[PDB]
């Protein structure tokens, strides 16, 4: 008898993980069991037994007989298909009155939502010999010492199951439409840093263990990306604060030659002389490279450092990646101005972006609300809003927000597909090249991109920030380049705002 | 590209784990690749391509064909079956000259021995997005931060394991599975004078190379799983009894049974042998002797004695989540049953540590399996393992008296452990035949012979080279012979082959 492992709860007290009593099928086959018995205490008719049990468990008659034919065995089991049986399965089998058949109670870890925030919650595995459960990934692993029992401590997360559903359904949709190699979405409270929802694909099912181990890495904290143009917002912020960005001032668009590489605006030719505000709305690489020059390379590196890049956010997830600011030569510096070369985690991106909606204060993202024992009522840990740094002034944040509004809402916008009928949205898109894992350079192909969007709503005074990213669509890659992650952002954001009771127009 | 992950080595420099180059199958299906080409550069005949590829990747032609038929796709990959392909698979596929088909180089973790010391070495898993490898169990996990080159080459971990001895253990355990199909099974070989783990394996287990069965049992039997050890535990009560003056080998004691707190506790043969000498009682693995010695020594002292032998506390090895076990001492029944290894739970590493005292003048040796952690480029040594005394619970004199009784257990005329003898070598040890606690609910597992059978042996007797401890829990086949022969069919080949390998005179 193990102590009961603590539960994992969402922010509203809904169970995400708990221990339950299930049942294991056992069949006595040795004749000795019926030696001194009135009625047989072993399986006498193997074919009839296999026929009846085949209706309850997920096994074909022939395989049941095969197992029942084990020689020199007193008792036999039926693998995982004979265990984790529900109480209804127990009654169903016991009503048959099959000689030698019985059900033994056994404890299992249950995830009521199945595949749901899987890479965050994780999975606990059971040692058959003792029944001991041990976390192998995510919260189950991180908090294993508290969760393990007396009775184990409960862990309460900031996740809201209602919002989590919107994310799971939207990611399922992106997989069917685009079959990408990697995909994630996260919803964060813009004013507190709480993670309200988080999912990724591909992922696993904690309940059944399907696909567990195929990808150990949690995308939010452990996987790294060349973020692309969502990263332009931090270069814009620096330039605003340094006095280098003036929205009405004209600048030369087109291309720049650097260390042998031809870096141009996404449309090749650029737009000639245009205002910097418009340059940002168009996601101009030349604008960012010029702003970098106006501010200075040394100062820009420090700017990205003050925005938390290249350092872990110090969250409670295990093995959080620090990423790295790519600044070794002018080519890395210049490509870093539009989010290539430099690598980041999604949690760093959320942390940095929060500065624009909190008077310049970055909020440390958090997903653990509480670790507490339900018997003693002792609270071992309580999460809270915490400032990660204040890299910019309130004035600078307001000016950045003005440009984010324009990105989506300008008459010359190239991100109109992120608009949600009845709501005001703002944000920044990214369309990045992806580094080939076996070195060399970038992944080749028709549209080999990591597409993403960092959005918030209602604009100016947001309730939530939604960050979604999709790496390397293997299907409909053209549409993925065209629409980015709009097909995930729109339903996630619209459903979330409604659930949070934000007025529609 | 990721830095190279460090290697895991056995004590002689043989590779147990390393990074290698393997290949991923890629198929171009879009017409565009052949727009300006004399020959096709995309898959033109999907049915034939699927037929020919099915000969290398373990995938049915209809499935390959289905995957090749995906709409709005440029390139097709084939999941796990299309990755980790060998250089030989690569040449075989390339020789087919299939339009649109190519092999991409990729890094994979390679375990040359396959299923071999699996629960000790562990397995590293690969994040396909970046290629980053991360340890998920065992040494791969414990030393992940050293092994990975990103926390630029990673550091190597050298173990005390000897692959030659390990082969003997893997073969013996395979034999026990075939014969008895037990629920759990382990064997460990330790250098009797240094505490170095020379070999270690368990069943069921997994294959680190393929990941087959990985996750079915997270627990390493040596450090994490706990057992009610049975009569192998009698040796520590004997040692305590000897040092306190309670054990006189010539002195007589009355055997049979004892009614403790309502329950009737008797010797394995039910009737006992009546009034007999103590020395003979230990040879017969008498429960009445141990219960009587507990009384002579006193309950408070015995608990303390088990504590000084390291029970109830982690040995402080480098394995993650080492279990402390516990001494069952809440009431007289638990106290008395602990005299013969029930109620009390232990790890096998604790058992090895305690047993080592009898062959090292009373000093327990802390078992160890990590020989060094060092970077092969800089030559920096981060850690170096060594022999360390875990405590000296007994005197040189007491250790010698215990060894005298262990000798008799196996070599006395009236021995019931003759099946553990090895022709040509002098062996000694103690047998165990314990009841096993049911995972859910109370009481012990039911059945005709629901036992955890074990043997803690050493050889050559008195001056042993190695200690071999093996245990088998709940045979599901030949449970009768499991009860009669214990783990003799594992101990004999493991010990005999190990002694020959270590050049011990026969
Ligand atoms: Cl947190
Ligand atoms: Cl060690």
């Amino acid at each position: 008898q193990q102590p009961e492992r603590g539960k994992i709860y969402d922010r509203n007290g809904k169970v995400l993980a708990e221990d339950v009593e299930r049942y294991k099928l056992v069949a006595v086959i040795d004749k000795k069991a019926s030696a001194n018995s009135k009625k047989p205490r072993h399986v006498v008719d193997k074919k009839e037994t296999a026929k009846k049990l085949s209706t309850v468990i997920n096994m074909k008659p022939e395989e049941i007989e095969k197992r029942l034919s084990q020689k020199k065995a007193f008792q036999i089991e039926f693998g995982r298909k004979g265990t984790n049986l529900t109480y209804q399965d127990k009654l169903k089998i016991e009503k048959m009155n099959l000689p030698g058949i019985s059900l033994l109670p056994e404890t299992e870890r249950f995830y009521p939502n199945g595949n749901f925030a899987s890479h965050l919650i994780g999975r606990a595995q059971k040692n058959p010999d003792t029944g001991e459960l041990k976390g192998a990934l995510g919260v189950e692993k991180i908090f294993d010492s508290y969760l393990s029992g007396k009775r184990g401590d409960d862990v309460h997360l900031t996740i809201d199951s209602n919002i989590q559903v919107f994310v799971e359904e939207a990611l399922d949709g992106m997989v069917e439409r685009y079959q990408p190699k990697d995909l994630f979405a996260v919803v964060m409270d813009a004013k507190t840093g709480e993670i309200l929802a988080y999912s990724q694909r591909p992922t696993f099912n904690p309940e059944t263990g399907k696909d567990f181990g195929k990808k150990w890495a949690n995308d939010l904290y452990q996987n790294t990306y060349e973020p692309g143009s969502t990263f332009k917002s931090y270069g814009l912020a620096a330039a605003i604060q340094e006095g280098a960005f003036d929205p009405d001032k004209k600048y030369k668009s087109g291309h720049r030659d650097i260390m042998g590489s031809r870096i141009s605006d996404w449309n090749r030719v650029g737009w000639g002389e245009i205002p910097m505000s418009l340059g940002f709305t168009y996601s101009s690489n030349t604008l960012m490279m010029h702003l970098q020059d106006l501010v200075g390379a040394d100062k820009m590196k420090s700017w990205y450092e003050r925005f938390g890049f290249g350092k872990s956010t110090k969250g409670m997830f295990d093995g959080e990646a620090p990423g790295q600011i790519g600044w070794s030569n002018e080519l890395q510096q210049k490509t870093s101005s539009f989010g290539q070369s430099t690598t980041v985690t999604p949690v760093q991106m959320l942390q940095a972006q929060s500065a624009f909606f909190n008077d310049g204060n970055m909020l440390k993202p958090w997903f653990v609300n509480s670790v507490e024992n339900p018997v003693s009522k002792r609270q071992f840990y309580k999460g809270q809003k915490q400032i990660a740094g204040k890299p910019i002034t309130k004035d600078t944040a307001e000016k950045v927000e003005k440009q984010l509004d324009l990105v989506v809402n300008s008459k010359k916008s190239h991100a109109a597909n992120y608009r949600i009928d009845g709501y005001e949205v703002e944000g920044k898109t990214g369309t990045a090249q992806v580094a080939a894992p076996n070195g060399g350079g970038y992944v080749k192909g028709p549209n080999p991109y990591f597409v993403s969007f960092m959005g918030d709503a209602p604009k100016k005074n947001p309730k939530v920030i939604v960050y979604a990213g999709m790496s390397l669509a293997q299907k409909n890659d053209q549409e993925a380049y065209e629409l980015g992650v709009s097909k995930a952002f729109k339903p996630i954001m619209e459903n979330t705002l409604k659930y949070l009771n934000v007025g529609k127009s």
